[PDB]
């Protein structure tokens, strides 16, 4: 064989190279494996075709197998190794040609332990991360979340009672404490919010891939066991005049909840199965949204980036059809503008 000239031949060579590594995650050569995975991630993101069999071969031999090993708390491995694996999964599922072979992924995943152990890890988190924050809590859900974008795998989680494990977990008591907020001096509460906003809620939006005829009483019951959050989500976006700033995640949380409560309501009018009502004042949200839409100046002043990624497109700019000055504002505008459409 010659040198790789195609992006697919590069993918073959990198993947052929990953399998060659005798003992991954071993104290010696764990660091070399770490950058191989990073090379894989670059190539996979590079697969915009700017071939699909390799990606499916990668999902078993690389992604599934590695997570199985990551339950090692005996070993030079870190949370960021899991995050790297979660990342490689995203790159795989973004490649053109995938999403037609979802049962394939379902097949591949279910073969290993995976979501069973991913769920296990979620119920573990606090005993395994009270350095300050349940770091493995968010990592587990984000793994599940990425998979839940595939409707078939979404059905498996609910059938295996993921929503049951979510509320029964020890974590459910920490998220329930009234200190959970994106702007906390506490590391735990800050991660608790991350698990709920960036994990639980987008999970629920996807689990309703089974049309919400079923699971709707279960998704409504999940939300119903975090009322301090349903209450906080509205108060956080309150027009200026115990909250100083406003985050982008706060807008997506409310965006998620607005979709859930509306879809649930369009399923409650079915009058055919008991879908519990969820206490979430839509009225306050709408008004809060309008008095942030009509004030781009006071918006960009109070709006703060929380992630190094979000800060990138904060100092950036994207005018086009201009109602915003910076790109971060545009994304901020985009979110709460959709919340207006939904609740209407």
């Amino acid at each position: 064989s010659l040198l790789p000239k195609d992006i697919s031949q590069l993918l073959s060579l990198v993947s052929a190279t990953i399998n060659g590594v005798d003992n991954p995650w071993s104290k010696d050569q764990i660091s070399y494996f770490r950058t191989l995975l990073k090379v894989l991630f670059v190539v996979l993101r590079g697969t915009k075709h700017s071939v699909t069999q390799l990606v499916l071969t990668t999902l078993d031999r690389v992604v599934a197998r590695s997570f199985r090993n990551l339950a090692a708390l005996v070993a030079a491995t870190t949370p960021e190794d899991l995050a790297l694996i979660t990342a490689i999964l995203q790159a795989c599922l973004s490649v053109p040609g995938i999403e037609q072979c979802q049962l394939q992924v379902l097949n591949i995943m279910s073969s290993h332990n995976v979501l069973q152990v991913a769920t296990s890890l979620f119920s573990w988190s606090d005993r395994l991360a009270e350095k300050g924050d349940p770091i493995y809590g968010e990592l587990a859900l984000l793994l599940l979340l990425e998979l839940s974008a595939l409707p078939a795998l979404a059905e498996q989680l609910a059938c295996d009672g993921l929503l049951g494990h979510l509320t029964s977990a020890n974590l459910a008591g920490f998220m329930r404490r009234a200190n959970v907020s994106p702007f906390t001096d506490n590391a735990g509460a800050a991660r608790c919010y991350a698990i709920w906003a960036k994990g639980i809620l987008p999970l629920l939006l996807n689990i309703l891939g089974a049309l919400g005829a079923t699971i709707a009483p279960e998704v409504a019951f999940v939300l119903n066991q975090f009322p301090n959050l349903l209450r906080s989500s509205v108060d956080r976006l309150e027009a200026p005049g115990p909250h100083y700033f406003v985050a982008l995640v706060a807008l997506s949380e409310v965006h998620s909840l607005a979709l859930l409560t509306r879809v649930l309501a369009a399923l409650r009018s079915g009058n055919a199965r008991d879908i519990p009502e969820v206490v979430w004042d839509s009225g306050a949200v709408l008004e809060n949204v309008e008095f942030w839409l009509a004030s781009r100046k006071v918006l960009r002043e109070r709006l703060l980036p929380l992630n190094p990624r979000e800060a990138e497109w904060r100092g950036m700019k994207a005018s086009e059809g201009s109602g915003c000055e910076t790109k971060l504002e545009e994304k901020a505008v985009g979110l709460l503008e959709g919340i207006r459409d939904v609740l209407a």
